[PDB]
C-alpha cells in the first residue's frame, strides 16, 4: 500500500487520483486517503502529488507513522473519488504547513 500523510490535509489537490489505476482513493472533507487493500502498489501516484504526501507504506517517515492505520480506517467509511477536482481554495498557504493532522477533517 502507498499511504497519504499530513501535508495533504487543507491541500488536497486531488492529482494523485487521476493516475490511479485501481481507484483506491476515498474522499474526506480536506484530506484523500488509499485503501490499502486496493492498493496494487504501481507507485504512480507518488510523482504527482504537489503536497508530497504520499509515500510507500515502508517509507512512511517515523514522525507520521499514525498515517498509516488511520489511511487504511477511513479508507472504510469515506467515499470513493476517482476525478480530480479544484484544490482546497487555501491550498497554497497550508502546503508545508506541519502538524496538519490537528485540522483533519472526519
Ligand atoms: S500506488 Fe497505484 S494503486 Fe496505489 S493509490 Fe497510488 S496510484 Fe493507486
Ligand atoms: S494533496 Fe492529497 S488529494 Fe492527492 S494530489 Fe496530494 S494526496
Amino acid at each position: 500500500a502507498f499511504v497519504v500523510t499530513d501535508n495533504c490535509i487543507k491541500c488536497k489537490y486531488t492529482d494523485c487520483v487521476e493516475v490511479c489505476p485501481v481507484d483506491c482513493f476515498y474522499e474526506g472533507p480536506n484530506f484523500l486517503v488509499i485503501h490499502p487493500d486496493e492498493c496494487i502498489d504501481c507507485a504512480l501516484c507518488e510523482p504527482e502529488c504537489p503536497a508530497q504526501a504520499i509515500f510507500s507504506e515502508d517509507e512512511v517517515p517515523e514522525d507520521m507513522q499514525e498515517f498509516i492505520q488511520l489511511n487504511a480506517e477511513l479508507a472504510e467509511v469515506w467515499p470513493n473519488i476517482t476525478e480530480k477536482k479544484d484544490p482546497l481554495p487555501d491550498a497554497e498557504d497550508w502546503d508545508g504547513v506541519k502538524g496538519k493532522l490537528q485540522h483533519l477533517e472526519r
